[PDB]
Formats: C-alpha cells, structure tokens, sequence
C-alpha cells in the first residue's frame, strides 16, 4: 500500500484501492490437459453473459474472443478499473477462460479537488508501482511509498532524512467543506469569463494554514484528464505582476516612514517617468485629493508620490522586508522566488502599483498576514503532518512560524483602516465585494499581464489580471481570501468592472457561515 493523503478532519483526499481487470483465455491449448475447459468454448454465449458489464456489446465482445491468434486478450480501458461488485457478478457466471486479475489503483474520492496541490500518482504497468508526478504525491513520494526502504528524503526540503510494507500518511491543512465552496465558485468564473488562468486560496488569518486552494485550468487526478498541460501550481510555482493588491505594502512602508497622512492632499493625474506618461487608471486623475481617497480609488500616482517621499533605496529594502524576491520556504517543490523590479526608475515606480515586480500568490498571503498579527508575517503552510499510522511516528509536524515583523502594530492598524475604506467607504470603487450581514475589507487588484517569452504586455480590450486580497470579519478577521483571474476571454468588460468579486463573495460568505461566525443583519 502507498500511504493516504488526508485533510485536516482526516477525510481521505487520496488512497489505494484494489480494482480488477478482465482477461479471457481464448485458445484450446489451455483445455488440452484438463477435463474442465480453461478456454472460452462458446464465444457467442459467453459474450452475451459478459454484456452485463461496461460496454455491453455482445458483437464487440465476440469479435475480440475471435481476435488474432493470441492465448489471452484484454478489453482496452473499459476492461480495467472494474469494482468488486462488477467482479463477483462475472465470477458467479463461472464462464470458461474468463478471469479477473487484481490491480491496485490510486483513488481520489472527490476527483477534481485541490488537484494542483494534492497532485497525482502514475502507475508502472509492469510492477504496478505508483510514483507521484506532481503535488503532495511527488513531494512526499518516499514517505507515502510503502516499497523501497532505501533512504527516505523530502524532495527539495533539505533535512527530514529518516532511513507487506504499508506507507506513511500525509495530513493537509485543507478543509474539504471549504475547498468545495472554492471549487464551485471557480467553476462559476470559468463558465462566466473563461480566463486563461485563475486561482483562489483561503488562509487562516491567525495561523497561516491553507484551508482551501484550487486553480484553473487544473486537471482531474483520478482520470488523468488534462494532466501535464499547466504543470505549475499557481499558489507556489507561478509568478505574477500582482497589481493594485501590492500597494498595501507600499502604503504600510510609507505609514511607518511617516510619509503617508490620510488627510494630506497630493496631485493625482499623471507622472512623466523615463519619458512615459504613467497615469491613474482613469488617465485624468481626480485633481488634488487626500491620500486616503487615493488608496480607496487605487491611485497609481499616490504610490509613485509616496515612493519619492520615502526614497527608492529605502522602499527596495521595505519590499525585501515583506519577503518579496525570496521563497516563503513552504513545503511545496520548486517554489518560485519572484524578483523585485528595480533595475531603473521606471521598474521602481511601476512596482509601487504592482508591475515589473513578480510574486507567488503565497508571498502575498505572507505579507498581508502582517496587518492582522500586529506586524508579524506568518509563514503559510499546507502540510499538517507526515506520520505512519501503525507506529503513529510523526516524521514532520507543521506549525505556525513567523517569517518576519517588518512593521509596528500601530502601522498595521492604520493599513487595516485604509482596507476597510477600500470596500466600505462612501466613495468606494469596490462595493461589489460587499456581503450581506458580514463586514468585509481588502484591496482591488487590476494589472496588465506580460507577453510570456519576450515582447512587452498582452494587448486586447481588457487584457488584465484582476485580483482581490480580502479578509473578514474586518479588523479581527478569521480568514484571508486571495482570488486572481488572468485574461478573461468572455465577459472581458464585466471582468475589468466587477473583478473576482463574483468568486470572493460566495467563498468568503460560505467559509464564515461554516466557521459559525455571527451575521449582524
């Protein structure tokens, strides 16, 4: 047995099962040393009796019993992965030459479910040996695998090298109930906007536990549907120019450095940098306004203004101190570090509002956490324990760590106030993320997308990556929800206007409802 992959409530996400394969001996040579024939005598009548399972076409079953001049025959994919009920029925029939060989197959009960995180195990036809090829299944292959007994090693995680054999179980921080809300909501987005890429993550605000995560396009682990298109896990391996989501950190930096004042006015509109008219999102601005409104209205100028006030060399340090351009050191394989765009003044200024600079969605979760844990960035973790369930030996146990405290408690509270405005201001550009009976806050995140291999940015009507980095209930939140959609292909206007609001509202509402947080109607 390969070990199981459980969720945080010990519901099975992956396991081994025994399923059966249909073989028929069709050659008289078998029956040439026996009274009782070990070969299909009546091809016709055996075929009709067999036509109670799978492709029940007696003609096609007969054709294959007549086939070639081979000793045995199999029945493609339809003659494999047959249940124990499917077997007992064909064994009662007691047909001559018909048998069912047991093969162990890797079963994912929910099918397409956190498919890019859990991952998928492939089988060696020869030995029937399962080897994980992506996600948990690849990372913890050795621990899960009941076979070998060489040295046990964790894929990229230097350390944890421990030296009829069952395997070790891997428990995740996932909560199937929540992971549902996400999977449904994401399906909702693919129907509506059919984006080229999409993801959502739920994190415990207080722990850094990943409660739920899917992406699109994903694959189905059970079937191998679409497996090996997008290899990259969005949350851990994929880099983004994150957009307005990333102002939150630029803001904090300023607040602390003393350069930001909610009431102090600044000139909104444009800023000619390196001979480029970098402008607010409405191209004109709103003239002289308070910096509080600028954040509520996602002003690119404000961020550029604040960069000037604080200073470049000082801000690069700030972005570094929020853990950008550096791995989260999470338990996933080949995690992406990203890079802070600072090679020149353009990169620098654009960065302020979240372009040039590249992030993992997790780098961002880490950073946003600080605003709710008194300035402390929580390391996000999805792996709860690796532990053989015979012995109960915990090989790895996960826990809340602290990746840094780049800001004061005070600073954090002020950033929170500004996020509360972004959503619940009178002049809010983002009341589309509001929810009945629950108090929400967060940051809207419209952003251009790079041309994969060279060129500049992707062109189109609305060629945008839209995100939102929300958390509820506001001030003392239980969960963070970060959703992102890249290059909607349908409704590409509604995309620019609503953003990921149509995904965030359901996920958050259902999650809070499920964690039994009270609704002040």
């Amino acid at each position: 047995m390969r070990g199981k992959i459980y969720d945080r409530n010990g519901k099975v996400l992956a396991e081994d099962v025994e399923r059966y394969k249909l073989v028929a001996v069709i050659d008289k040579k078998a029956s040439a040393n026996s009274k009782k024939p070990r070969h299909v005598v009546d091809k016709k009548e055996t075929a009709k009796k067999l036509s109670t399972v799978i492709n029940m076409k007696p003609e096609e079953i007969e054709k294959r019993l007549s086939q070639k001049k081979a000793f045995q025959i199999e029945f493609g994919r339809k003659g494999t992965n047959l249940t124990y009920q499917d077997k007992l029925k064909i064994e009662k029939m007691n047909l001559p030459g018909i048998s069912l060989l047991p093969e162990t197959e890797r079963f994912y009960p929910n099918g397409n479910f956190a498919s890019h995180l859990i991952g998928r195990a492939q089988k060696n036809p020869d030995t029937g040996e399962l080897k994980g090829a992506l996600g948990v299944e690849k990372i913890f292959d050795s621990y899960l695998s009941g076979s070998k007994g060489s040295l046990r090693y964790i894929h990229d995680i230097w350390g944890y090298i421990a030296p009829p054999k069952r395997g070790d179980d891997v428990h995740l921080t996932i909560d199937s109930n929540i992971q549902v809300f996400v999977e449904e909501a994401l399906d909702g987005m693919v129907e509506r906007y059919q984006p080229k890429d999409l993801f959502a993550v739920v994190m415990d605000a207080k722990t850094g536990e990943i409660l739920a995560y899917s992406q699109r396009p994903t694959f189905n682990p059970e079937t191998g549907k679409d497996f090996g298109k997008k290899w990259a896990n969005d949350l851990y391996q994929n880099t983004y120019e994150p957009g307005s989501t990333f102002k939150s950190y630029g803001l904090a930096a300023a607040i602390q450095e003393g350069a930001f004042d909610p009431d102090k006015k600044y000139k909104s509109g444009h800023r000619d940098i390196m001979g480029s008219r970098i402008s607010d999102w409405n191209r004109v601005g709103w003239g002289e306004i308070p910096m509080s409104l600028g954040f509520t209205y996602s002003s690119n100028t404000l961020m550029m203004h604040l960069q000037d006030l604080v200073g470049a060399d000082k801000m690069k340090s700030w972005y570094e101190r929020f853990g950008f351009g550096k791995s989260t050191k999470g338990m996933f394989d080949g995690e992406a570090p990203g890079q802070i765009g600072w090679s020149n003044e353009l990169q620098q200024k654009t960065s302020s509002f979240g372009q040039s600079t590249t992030v993992t969605p997790v780098q961002m979760l880490q950073a946003q956490s600080a605003f709710f844990n008194d300035g402390n960035m929580l390391k996000p973790w999805f792996v709860n324990s690796v532990e053989n369930p015979v012995s109960k030996r915990q090989f790895y146990k996960g826990q809340k760590q602290i990746a840094g405290k780049p800001i004061t408690k005070d600073t954090a509270e002020k950033v929170e106030k500004q996020l509360d405005l972004v959503v619940n201001s009178k002049k809010s550009h983002a009341a589309n993320y509001r929810i009945d009976g629950y108090e929400v806050e967060g940051k809207t995140g419209t952003a251009q997308v790079a041309a994969p291999n060279g060129g500049g940015y992707v062109k189109g009507p609305n060629p945008y990556f839209v995100s939102f980095m929300g958390d509820a209930p506001k001030k003392n939140p239980k969960v963070i929800v970060y959703a992102g959609m890249s290059l909607a292909q349908k409704n590409d206007q509604e995309a620019y206007e609503l953003g990921v609001s149509k995904a965030f509202k359901p996920i958050m509402e259902n999650t809070l409802k499920y964690l039994n947080v009270g609704k002040s109607k």
